[PDB]
């Protein structure tokens, strides 16, 4: 019989698509080799073929959506001004206060891109006519404990438009269009908020607005927007176990072990 | 005659395709409201028509020239173990070991591509046929003196080659398809060492293997490789003054003020 230990290693070279029984009976040196001859297969297909990485490829796919729709692509920065935290209402009882990652003294990584685009919003009003549609894809930061459905180092779609036009209906025609167009199965359940959830993992959290906060931001306009989670799109679309799979990573490579 | 802050100001909103005097007799209340103008008009054209932006839209253009020439997409961790560091030689006599960004007790913001591509080539050389060709596009991050050709958040171009083919000639051959490529003049200046040079800016430093520093990661076959700053290259193609117009920023959006 396969120890646990042996069992973790076969699982890390088996990928969605195997038919494998792990545990029938042979020896765990043979389904070894077998996956391992696999997998050294997938990577040499890649190599001669596309050569694209997953997230790098869905975030260029999710930018030609976005774009095409009239949303402007932002790419504002990663290390933000501590104070934006606070300014969003993320104080002591929320729980993102603790999952900041901290730089220097007044400074962290972004958890999230609600503050960049709020500023993106209010600077563009006094430009671009109405209504504002904008988009970023990019690098977010939170300290998480272990799971399946979580990363320290993630990336995040958040689009956001204000203006005329920002109705529910609305909101809800983007976000099903888009998935659609990926091929992500959805449901959405529900200033209103609303999630878009595949099964019991969450894809998205998506708002209407206008809301109290937005007077700090110098936002006084409706607006619609959501954030979804790359690595999450990722892990549903190529049926990952565990989302580690889709990360930037050193131990991945669209989804097949580097360790061969 | 305009203040100091003035022109400072009429310089923010300064493009440099722009042909006006500022020192002429022009009041600045009417020198800033023509710059306002274009400006303003700058933004809605980019909104009506492409709606990209210039990072995003270099990254995705590099992404498919070196992914044409047969090198594997990567995207691996920005946020690293700071041992990375240390085993790049990176002790205290360098320059790099004061301009990292350290986070929490054992992790530091990446200042460079070099570690996580070894770990990539030592990895994939146990799947792919040689040669072996990567690269990857990220953020990077150095502490830097304030300065017009210095971000402390920029990105970094990597690409790495290992195994045959690793000649100094194969190097500069891709150096200058790829700048021939992209449009923008430069000049090589001369394990061998090699950098590119747009006049004094130094746009790349390329590297031919092997180094006794491979020993360390892993690696004992040669290599070649370079790695190109994306804001650089931005700031020739479009003559800006100081990379902070094409920086990751709310301050400038495709070198445009975002301040109107
Ligand atoms: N640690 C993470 N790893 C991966 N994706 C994440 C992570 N945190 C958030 N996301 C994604 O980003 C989206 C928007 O962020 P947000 O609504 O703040 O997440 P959240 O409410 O904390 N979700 P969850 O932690 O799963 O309950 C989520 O719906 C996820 O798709
Ligand atoms: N702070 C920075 N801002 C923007 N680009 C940078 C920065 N540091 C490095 N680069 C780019 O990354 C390339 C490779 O990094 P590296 O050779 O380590 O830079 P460097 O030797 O420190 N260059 P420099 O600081 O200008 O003397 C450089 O040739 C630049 O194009
Ligand atoms: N709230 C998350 C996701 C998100 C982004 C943008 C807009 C909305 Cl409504 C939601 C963030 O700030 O990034
Ligand atoms: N030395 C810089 C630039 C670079 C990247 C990759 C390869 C070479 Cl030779 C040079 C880095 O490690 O990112
Ligand atoms: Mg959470
Ligand atoms: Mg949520
Ligand atoms: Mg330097
Ligand atoms: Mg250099």
């Amino acid at each position: 019989a396969l120890t646990k230990s042996q069992t973790d290693r076969l699982e890390v070279l088996l990928n969605p698509k195997d038919e494998i029984s792990l545990n029938s009976g042979k020896p765990f040196r043979e389904l070894e080799s077998e996956l391992l001859s696999r997998r050294k297969k997938d990577l040499q297909q890649i190599y001669a073929e596309e050569r694209e990485n997953y997230l790098g490829k869905l975030e260029r796919e999710i930018t030609r959506f976005f774009v095409d729709r009239g949303f402007l692509e932002i790419k504002s920065p990663i290390l933000i001004p501590l104070e934006y935290i606070e300014r969003m209402g993320i104080d002591n009882d929320t729980e993102l206060s603790k999952q900041i990652f901290r730089v220097d003294k007044n400074f962290c990584l972004r958890p999230m891109l609600a503050p960049n685009l709020y500023n993106y919003l209010r600077k563009l009003d006094r430009a671009l006519p109405d209504p504002i549609k904008i988009f970023e894809i990019g690098p977010c930061y939170r300290k998480e404990s272990d799971g399946k459905e979580h990363l320290e180092e993630f990336t995040m779609l958040g689009f956001q438009q204000m203006g005329s036009g920002c109705t529910r209906e609305n909101l809800e025609s983007i976000i099903t269009d888009f998935l659609n167009h990926l091929g992500i199965d959805f449901k959405i359940v529900g200033g209103d908020t609303l999630d878009v959830m595949h099964g019991d993992l969450e894809l998205s959290s998506a708002g209407v607005g206008p809301i109290p906060l937005d007077r700090e931001w110098g936002i006084d306009k409706p607006w619609i927007g959501a954030g979804f989670g790359l690595e999450r799109l990722l892990k549903v679309k190529h049926d990952f176990k565990n989302i580690k799979r889709a990360a930037r990573s050193e131990s991945y490579y669209n989804g097949i072990s580097t360790n061969l």
